[PDB]
RNA sequence: AUGCAUGUCUAAGACAGCAU
């Protein structure tokens, strides 16, 4: 579909922030569609990128890419997310969604709040 | 914290599934926590494994690895998940990253995108 | 040798690439 904008809600720590990102384009070079947080200075927007890749020459299942980067204002850190999916010709889109809705689940898990908001490996 | 069973509900296309992985030990040599479906084979379980990367010296940053194996009875669906820190960072920053990537699964862009395997344009 | 917020696959592994 058309890329439009896309606000995420009860996000945080807390679950009490939204997210708004607003659309900047889909290059046609390589399909990567791009978004980036309304309202703030270019530079520091937390942004997100998403990509779909076809089975092709140089490829052979369908591969999914989905990455963030956020910003913060100094020492300018950045934090980054990156996700790849793979999915063979023959795979169905029940199983596609069962990742997906997996991965969203699997990160509100005690194991992955600890991973990632403490930084603590599980043993 | 102890490696523990995870139970994962209202999942799937349907929010009707759910998913309980069983802890399958923590790897001795390279500190990563396997967990899987219970199953009569092995190989056609359905896969989790998580690791969290300390800074040293040869690399200045925090790193989280998660991975989605499912297998059908035979093709694999995989999910590849990294997560990277700095040493910086806060704990408000990494559960914002976190918690954006849980939601934004749930957009209709990401929808499109995973489930009918259709770009924006 | 190390590293990667690069990609490919039979995936905690292999391989291609970049960087140092
Ligand atoms: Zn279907
Ligand atoms: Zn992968
Ligand atoms: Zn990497
Ligand atoms: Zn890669
Ligand atoms: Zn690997
Ligand atoms: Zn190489």
């Amino acid at each position: 579909a058309k890329l439009e904008t896309v606000t995420l809600g009860n996000i945080g720590k807390d679950g009490k922030q939204t997210l708004v990102l607003n659309p900047r384009g889909v290059n046609p070079t390589n399909g990567v569609a791009s978004l980036s947080q309304a309202g703030a200075v270019r530079a520091l927007e937390k942004r997100v990128t998403v990509s779909v890749s076809q089975p092709s020459r140089n490829r052979k299942n369908y591969k999914v890419q989905v990455k963030i980067q956020n910003p913060t204002a100094g020492v300018t850190r950045q934090a980054y997310a990156d996700v790849t999916f793979s999915f063979t010709q023959y795979s169905t889109d029940e199983e596609r969604a069962f990742v997906r809705t997996e991965l969203a689940a699997l990160l509100a898990s005690p194991l992955l709040i600890d991973a990632i908001d403490q930084l603590r490996p599980a043993y």
